[PDB]
C-alpha cells in the first residue's frame, strides 16, 4: 500500500528532523557519553570484556535487566544504583522533550 | 456497575477506533516486523528454537528482561543492544502519538 | 515542615480523587483481574504455588522482570507473550488518561 | 560546539529550576523513604548484606530488576508486589507532573 509508505516515509522525516534539535542532541550524547562511562567503569572495577560491560550498561540503563551477570563489588553495585537513576533522568528528559514537541 | 460496563465499552472502542490510524497501524506493523526479526536472529545466530526466540524478543525489546538467558556470541549481544534502542524509538513514538491524539 | 505536610496531603488528595473516576475503576479492574488470571495460568499450566504465580504474574506484567523462573511450556511461553503486551497496553491506558487529566 | 554547551547548560538549569518544586522535592523523599524501608525490609526479612537490600531494592522498584536474587519467604515476596506497584505509583506522580509542568 503506498498509503503505507508514504505513512512510514513522514514518521522517518519528523523522526530525523527531531535528531537536528540541539537539546534532542545533548540527550542523545549524554546517553552516548554515560554509555561510554558504563562501559569502561565495568570493564575496569566488575573486570568484563569491553563487549560485556558495554552490553550490562546498555541492559541496564534500559531497566531490561540482565538475567546472569550481577555486580560483584561493593563499588560497582553503588555505581549501578547511580547508573539507574542517571539512566530514569534521561528518560524523563526525552519524554519531556516529547510532551513539548506537541505545542 | 452498569457505568463500568458503558465506561469500559466506550474504552474498547477507542482502543478500536484508535487502532484505525494510520500512524499507528505502521507502529504495529514495525513492532511485528522487528518481533519477526528478532525471532529469526536469535533462532539463527544463538540457535534457539524459535518459539524461544521469539520469547526473548518479546521480553528483550519491552524491557521485561529474560532471567536465565543471555547472548552468548558477541553477534547476538551487539544485535541486542540495537534491538533494545528500536525498541525505545516504538515506545516513544507510540508515546508521542498518545500526546498528540490527546492535546489535539 | 508544614509547607511539606500540606503539599503531601494536596497530592493524596488529588490521587483518591482519580480513584474515583470510572476510567481510572476500569483500569484499576482490568489490572486485578490480568493479575487474577495470571496467577491462575501459571499455577495451572507451569504448577506454581499460587504466591508465586501472582508474583510472577506481578514482576512479568510490570517488565520487572523474574531473576530465575522461565516459563517452561510452551503455552506458558505464548501465553507470558501476551500477557506482557496486556501490560503494555494498561500502562499506555493510565499513561494516556494521566495526559487527558491535564486540561 | 558552543550551542552544545548553551543548550546543555540551559537545561541543566531546569534540571534544577524544577528540583525547587514543592511536589518535586516530595516526591523525590518518597522516594528516598521508599528505598530505606526496601533497605529495612530486604535485610532483615530476606537477610541481605545492607548495600544488597538497596541494591535489590533500586533494581526492583525502577522494573530494571535483578538477575540472580528473587525474595525467598513468602513475605519478601509480598512486599515486592507491593513495593512495586508503589514504584509504578511514584513514577506516575513525577510523569503526571511533566505533562502538568508542560501544558501550563
Ligand atoms: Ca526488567
Ligand atoms: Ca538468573
Ligand atoms: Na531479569
Ligand atoms: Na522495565
Ligand atoms: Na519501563
Amino acid at each position: 500500500m503506498l498509503s503505507f509508505l508514504l505513512t512510514l516515509k513522514r514518521m522517518l522525516r519528523a523522526c530525523l528532523r527531531a535528531w537536528k534539535d540541539k537539546e534532542f542532541q545533548v540527550l542523545f550524547v549524554l546517553t552516548i557519553l554515560t554509555l561510554i562511562s558504563g562501559t569502561i567503569f565495568y570493564s575496569t572495577v566488575e573486570g568484563l570484556r569491553p563487549i560485556d560491560a558495554l552490553y550490562f550498561s546498555v541492559v541496564t540503563l534500559t531497566t531490561v535487566g540482565e538475567g546472569n551477570f550481577s555486580p560483584q563489588t561493593d563499588f560497582g553495585k553503588i555505581f549501578t544504583i547511580l547508573y539507574i537513576f542517571i539512566g530514569i533522568g534521561l528518560v524523563f528528559g526525552f519524554i519531556h522533550k516529547l510532551a513539548v514537541n506537541v505545542q
